[PDB]
């Protein structure tokens, strides 16, 4: 029954149905539409254009469509961390009208290192961090660069547990701080270990660690805990209490060779690492960087920090590292896809107000997908090679060991090493922000 007194109701995934066979396209379905009720559904429908009748019909309930290849539509709920190119564009363009020189942008680099750091909370978290003793393994010799794990507390009853790969070559290294993606088996997979293992050989002192409710955070927190806003501000305090603890006990680092280096959500961690320390020197986000996409996980975007200064993105978050060498390594088949034509010349505009455009470089690679495989490794090898003076002959991934994932871990091979004081519920870590979760906890 259409009737203006049932206000032409029809269900959604009736209208759907009818949009697809009408216009002849595909749906993908990432959405359940059972139950919802669409009024005025036929005459949000415009027989030019199957995009307009898509959104109209979907908007009201806060879907969309994202076109896939060919005939083919995806249909998703919205998601606040994933813009469009043309978005992109619009923002980028918007933030070039707020800087036309080195002083302009300077100003609003600071405001973004304040509100960022400020919205993360990490320093409310850094406040309440321990100095205790940190958990040390025995040092595994391998060829041309060795392994130890360590274990760091920092909020009481904490861990984050990591593997640092020292160059055998003699003299002063560069230290390089690796956060990395949501790729299986984390920092424990093989192509993890030969990006540390040729890095280490070539002069640099690597260092990686599990993201928040991975490897043996799972231990204390669960895995499920990882898609959580603690995640965010937690990871970011891992990286800093990390730099700070390999700074502070070494003697073999040169702070003039101070990197960050990850992939995915490492490369998304990567900008936060080179915007909440000025520390660092030089910058490789791998296939991470876009105007229009936070970071589709929470330990990514899940704090409010794009929402500095009236509204940033991790493109300009990366520019604020200018003049300092930076690497961006995009391709043809993710989000950074875009990066060739938006993202870099962006980039290199900002590196521009130093003279300084050579310092900041983009390999595209346009066939290939999502991955951090070889060719992504060797742009990372080449630009710390070039930028820290590296010893290229020593590259070579055949010459570093796959050590088994349990030869990383820091509290034994099924977690029975891990200290008494030990947080064993993400409980225990949800009571910093969430007065729920304090809530619980204080009703033991
Ligand atoms: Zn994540």
């Amino acid at each position: 029954t259409q009737t203006y007194e049932t206000e032409f109701a029809r269900p959604l995934n009736e209208v759907l149905t009818d949009i697809q066979n009408r216009f002849g396209i595909r749906l993908k379905y990432d959405i359940d539409t059972v139950g919802k009720i669409l009024p005025y559904a036929d005459f949000r429908i415009r027989p030019y254009s199957v995009e307009e009748s898509l959104t109209n019909v979907l908007s009201p309930f806060d879907y969309k469509f994202v076109r896939q290849s060919g005939n083919l539509y995806k249909l998703k709920a919205y998601e606040y961390p994933r813009r469009t190119d043309a978005d992109g564009e619009k923002m980028l363009a918007y933030l070039n009208t707020l800087y036309a020189d080195k002083q302009a942008f300077e100003l609003r680099a600071d405001s973004l290192r304040k509100e960022v750091r400020q919205r993360l909370g990490i320093d409310t978290l850094l406040a309440q961090c321990v100095n205790s003793t940190p958990i040390l393994s025995k040092i595994r010799k391998f060829d041309g660069y060795t392994v130890q794990n360590f274990a760091l507390e920092t909020l009481p009853g904490l861990y984050v547990c990591g593997s640092v790969y020292t160059p055998q070559s003699k003299g002063k290294h560069a230290l390089i701080i690796c956060p990395n993606g949501h790729f299986g088996g984390g920092r424990y997979r093989e192509d993890q270990q030969q990006r540390m293992g040729t890095l280490a050989r070539m002069g640099a002192v690597c260092v990686d660690y599990d993201l928040f409710g991975w490897g043996e955070s799972i231990l204390q927190v669960g895995s499920t805990a990882h898609r959580s806003s603690a995640a965010h501000t937690i990871q970011a305090m891992n990286g800093l209490l990390i730099l700070d603890y390999m700074l502070a006990s070494r003697k073999d680092i040169d702070t003039k060779r101070i990197g960050a280096n990850g992939g995915s959500g490492g490369g998304t961690h990567t900008v936060l690492l080179t915007t909440l320390d000025d520390r660092f020197t030089a910058s490789a986000p791998v296939v991470s960087l876009a105007s229009h996409f936070d970071g589709g996980c929470p330990c990514e975007s899940g704090m409010p920090i794009q929402l500095s200064a009236g509204g940033t993105c991790n493109a300009e978050l990366a520019a604020t590292f200018a003049p300092r060498p930076q690497l961006v390594v995009s391709d043809g088949g993710d989000w950074t896809a875009s990066v060739p034509a938006l993202e870099f010349p962006y980039l290199q505009r900002i590196y521009g107000f130093y003279d300084a455009k050579d310092n900041v470089t983009n390999v595209h690679l346009p066939k290939e997908k999502h991955d951090f495989g070889p060719n992504k490794r060797n742009a990372v090898y080449d630009f710390f090679a070039e930028v820290f003076d590296l010893d290229k002959k020593m590259l070579d991934e055949s010459k570093v060991t796959i050590e088994p994932e349990s030869a990383m871990y820091s509290f034994g091979e099924k977690g029975e090493l891990l200290p008494e004081n030990a947080i064993r519920s993400f409980d225990k870590v949800a009571a910093y922000f969430d007065k729920k979760a304090f809530a619980k906890l204080k009703s033991d």
